[PDB]
């Protein structure tokens, strides 16, 4: 609608902050600005802007901005260079996609350990210390660390501290074809965390309202999260400090960091509206600190503000963590990556796939676009889902699927291709067209469990070949 300012942003930022921004917009210019917090916004938000709808203007970490980029949903900023100026240059450079500025940059978000000073004076510097120090915590009547295990970004830090990745940055840009997901170093940490669980010093349902509340009522002496977070911890009792995140096998944790950005959507009649609005009100001292009061952002972007935040010590020790990790990707393929890990903690954590076989999905689907839906009774098929997510520059340009039977093409464009794999034995005869698992196979951990695999070849537009396969397990 013109004449009108719609934003949509996280539910766990700033939003009550921003609609006083928005207020002191409407109240000059006349213009009314609604801030609305949608759930799975990043989800929704392609999905309505490619109708024509949506909000004007969109708030995310800029990670998902290039997919955004990519499927046209997003106006191309041009600002001056006096207000290019005055943000940071990296910030402006997580926003930028195949070489056009794609959003605003606001604040630098990363993780950080925060603890309860007065449960836990001296929080431990390794995640190997908290199983002792959780079983002196629960004599007590309370834990050692919880956090939302639910979203991948939050075990990241962890999965990343031995050697994981999500991809390869060589030669002047991300290598889409080099996915860190499945190696040792990601085994070893997700590991570790499945261990945690498994010895009840974590519980696999925590999620973020859980945590929070654990963490701010006083029950459990740690947790993990952002700047947002730190307000309500100020509202509660507890004494806090936010500081490095523990090491793992001696090296750092390394979150992935955000810049918080505001896109433009490419739909809005309202641009030049949205435009001053985030130039001329909400990136100010007055409007980012309305914000800031209202939700901390973390690190902004703005260099004038910058200077009275790096004397807050949760600000630097957000700093300090950002500094021991990497700033993520903004490539379209960043969304299957996310998937894929949120899928693998998930089912590692509950116990429904060992670490080795979920990681071992987990890495076929972000570099590959590929899902496989297993069943646990043999007779009911699987099913191989292709989704491509990334339409420019190295791509796969042709993929084979090799089955008991033999090997069939499967094309890769904008849309979905599905086909069903069979269980051999499962029919009384031989199936014209149908694809067949290879096996069962033994499982030398799992005494109980049979393995069937089908494999893949991809040919890369470069003409570079790579091989994935698939598994799915069956108890016998
Ligand atoms: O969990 C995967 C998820 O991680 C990041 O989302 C963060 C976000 O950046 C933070 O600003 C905050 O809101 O927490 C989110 C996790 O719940 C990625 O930005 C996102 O694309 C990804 O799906």
């Amino acid at each position: 609608e013109e004449g009108k300012l719609v934003i949509w942003i996280n539910g766990d930022k700033g939003y009550n902050g921003l609609a006083e921004v928005g207020k002191k917009f409407e109240k000059d210019t006349g213009i009314k600005v609604t801030v609305e917090h949608p759930d799975k916004l990043e989800e929704k938000f392609p999905q309505v802007a490619a109708t024509g709808d949506g909000p004007d203007i969109i708030f995310w970490a800029h990670d998902r901005f290039g997919g955004y980029a990519q499927s046209g949903l997003l106006a191309e900023i041009t600002p001056a260079a006096a207000f290019q100026d005055k943000l940071y240059p990296f910030t402006w450079d997580a926003v930028r996609y195949n070489g056009k500025l794609i959003a605003y940059p606001i604040a630098v978000e990363a993780l950080s350990l925060i603890y309860n000073k007065d449960l836990l004076p001296n929080p431990p510097k390794t995640w190997e210390e908290i199983p002792a120090l959780d079983k002196e915590l629960k004599a007590k009547g309370k834990s050692a660390l919880m956090f939302n295990l639910q979203e991948p970004y939050f075990t990241w830090p962890l999965i990343a501290a031995d050697g994981g990745y999500a991809f390869k940055y060589a030669a002047g840009k991300y290598d889409i074809k080099d996915v860190g997901v499945d190696n040792a170093g990601a085994k070893a940490g997700l590991t570790f965390l499945v261990d945690l669980i498994k010895n009840k010093h974590m519980n696999a349902d925590t999620d973020y309202s859980i945590a929070e509340h654990a963490f701010n009522h006083g029950e459990t002496a740690m947790t993990i999260n952002g700047p947002w977070a730190w307000s309500n911890i100020d509202t509660s009792a507890v004494n806090y400090g936010v500081t490095v995140l523990p090491t793992f096998k001696g090296q750092p944790s390394k979150p992935f960091v955000g810049v918080l950005s505001a896109g433009i959507n490419a739909a809005s009649p309202n641009k030049e509206l949205a435009k001053e609005f985030l130039e001329n009100y909400l990136l100010t001292d007055e409007g980012l600190e309305a914000v800031n009061k209202d939700k901390p952002l973390g690190a902004v972007a703005l260099k004038s503000y910058e200077e009275e935040l790096v004397k807050d010590p949760r600000v630097a020790a957000t700093m300090e963590n950002a500094q021991k990790g990497e700033i993520m990707p903004n490539i379209p393929q960043m969304s299957a990556f996310w998937y894929a890990v949120r899928t693998a903690v998930i089912n590692a954590a509950s116990g429904r796939q060992t670490v080795d076989a979920a990681l071992a999905a987990a890495q076929t689907n972000a570099a590959a676009d590929l899902t496989l839906v297993c069943s646990d009774d043999k007779s009911k098929q699987a099913t191989l889902i292709s989704y491509p997510v990334t339409f420019k520059g190295h791509v796969i340009k042709d993929m084979q699927i090799f089955c008991k039977n033999g090997w069939m093409q499967m094309t890769r464009g904008r849309g979905i291709n599905m086909i069903r794999i069979h269980y051999p034995q499962t029919y009384t005869s031989v199936v014209p067209g149908a694809c067949v698992f290879r096996g069962p196979y033994s499982v030398p951990t799992q005494d109980s469990i049979e393995m069937y695999t089908v494999s893949v070849a991809l040919l890369w537009s470069d003409g570079t070949p790579t091989y994935e396969s698939l598994e799915c397990y069956v108890t016998k």
